[PDB]
């Protein structure tokens, strides 16, 4: 056989869902992939279709009252900012209230579970849906087409709608970090994922809630236990450790590799390398970057020849897999969890499965440049895709 066993229709859809370019279609680190007009001015907008697991915005407020360094805090009141001085106290969370004097964010899941205008079949999805219904009001109090990002906190079952859509601020000329410099309006912040903290948080653009059931099958929300991502060249599946432009960095735990997919310089991002107190959204500029999901988004935990924990990070959306029991594959979008987390299980994958009787063993031609060949088979109910030795005959072209 000459052909990618993963190029099957069922398998291609499977692999395709790892492709940030293909469904997400916006930055992951910073997501500002759309622009909407509000009150004459044009503003950047989180646009991405996939929820990102474990992402939060880290704050660099000064370590003293009234500062909390927690972006889930209400944005500051004029008075609260008067009483505090610079910089802004509070967080990114929308503190606006209903005409009926009810309060929009956070919002208890139980209420959403018992609202009939919310159709989404999932817990996470319901909250995404809630974000999508939440359009900005203009400066003559009308509905616009601008929508806020959302963070569902699963541990507390609260759905946060974020008034601030800014995801990154850098530079002493622009913001203070720990009140250095001193009289600056804005503290600094950045998107972050941790090996240990905030796995109960899920950052998404409201547009994740457009068709709030889609991301269940189109987004790479879990991690792949037992495979390395890889690309198909020369009739066999090269994992990332064989691709020249990949990054090989030592980690102590898989958790740390998972963070790196999100954290490396080159992860898909919409933030350019260079603000009033009241200004919650980024402005449009003529040349601002839209990654459109392009970037070093992909990697896997694995062990060296010498059993050194290492992490392979790549630009290349995987179009095949190398089976490896102790490896796990991560995207900049997905969680650390290898199993479907039960907040995206409706109360109301299969692609990787096989039987030997149906799926014969197969051998490709020698990839002479590496003197290995592809070997596909069915081992213990699941596709095995490895590289193995070429035959003696074949070896005489290496």
């Amino acid at each position: 056989t000459p052909q990618n066993p993963f190029q099957t229709p069922e398998l291609k859809a499977f692999l395709e869902r790892y492709n940030v370019t293909l469904h997400h279609q916006s930055g992951v680190n910073v997501d500002l992939g759309q622009d909407k007009e509000v009150d004459g001015k044009l503003y950047r907008e989180a646009a991405g279709l996939c929820p990102v697991w474990g992402k939060y915005i880290q704050l660099h407020q000064p370590n003293r009252p009234p500062y909390k360094n927690n972006f889930l805090e209400d944005i500051p009141t004029e008075a609260e900012y008067q009483k505090s001085g610079n910089p802004l106290p509070g967080g990114f969370n929308m503190n606006f209230v209903t005409p009926a004097g009810q309060r929009i964010s956070p919002y208890p899941m139980e209420l959403l579970e018992k609202s009939s205008k919310i159709k989404a079949s999932t817990e996470l999805g319901k909250c995404a849906e809630f974000a999508y219904k939440t359009t900005a009001m203009d400066k003559s109090n009308q509905a616009t087409q601008y929508r806020y990002p959302f963070v569902y906190d699963s541990k507390r079952r609260l759905c946060y709608i974020l008034s601030v859509s800014m995801q990154r601020m850098e530079g002493s000329k622009y913001c203070s970090t720990n009140d250095d410099p001193v009289n600056l309006t804005w503290y600094c912040f950045e998107p972050q994922k941790s090996p240990t903290a905030n796995h109960n948080l899920i950052f998404g653009s409201a547009y994740v809630g457009k068709d709030p059931d889609a991301f269940l099958t189109k987004c790479p929300n879990q991690a792949l236990k037992g495979y390395r991502f890889g690309h198909w060249t020369n009739g066999r599946c090269h994992d990332y450790t064989e691709l020249a432009d990949s990054w090989i960095e030592a980690v102590d735990s898989k958790a740390q590799c998972w963070v790196k997919t999100f954290t490396n310089d080159e992860v898909a991002s919409d933030q350019p390398r260079t603000h009033s107190w009241n200004d919650w959204w980024p402005v449009h500029e003529k040349d601002q970057p839209h990654s459109g999901g392009d970037g070093r988004n992909y990697g896997f935990f694995y062990f060296d020849s010498n059993g050194k924990g290492k992490c392979a990070l790549s630009h290349k959306a995987p179009d095949c897999l190398v089976s490896d029991s102790k490896a796990v594959s991560y995207t900049a979008l997905g969680s650390l969890s290898e199993e479907t987390p039960d907040i995206i299980i409706p109360s109301n994958d299969e692609a990787l499965q096989c039987r030997s009787s149906e799926f014969p063993e197969t051998f490709g031609s020698c990839d002479v440049q590496a003197c290995k060949r592809q070997k596909t088979s069915c081992v213990g109910g699941q596709i095995q895709s490895t590289s193995v030795d070429c035959t003696a005959e074949e070896q005489n072209d290496c």
